[PDB]
């Protein structure tokens, strides 16, 4: 529905932390039994091919997280998240 991603919650480690949330604020908690195995630090790291094999099989819906991974890792990258999500 949404899926803008949220670079506030996207950084947050309340949602990093659960995947699955992460991904409510993403719309693909549908894939939350399949990305939450993975954490965000991964999951952030993750790619389309990836999301494909843990279940993500929506073109639309993997290569879309891929921009979820990035704005992640950036603020991650910007000592924006905190080091307790980590």
């Amino acid at each position: 529905s949404n899926s803008s991603m949220n670079p506030k919650s996207l950084t947050d480690p309340k949602l990093l932390k659960n995947i699955p949330m992460w991904l409510k604020s993403l719309r693909l908690h549908k894939y939350s039994d399949a990305l939450s195995g993975t954490p965000w630090i991964e999951l952030i790291y993750l790619d389309d091919e990836t999301l494909e094999k843990k279940g993500v099989l929506a073109l639309g819906a993997r290569r879309k997280l891929l921009k979820a991974f990035g704005i992640v890792i950036d603020y991650k990258e910007r000592d924006l998240i905190d080091r307790s999500a980590y």
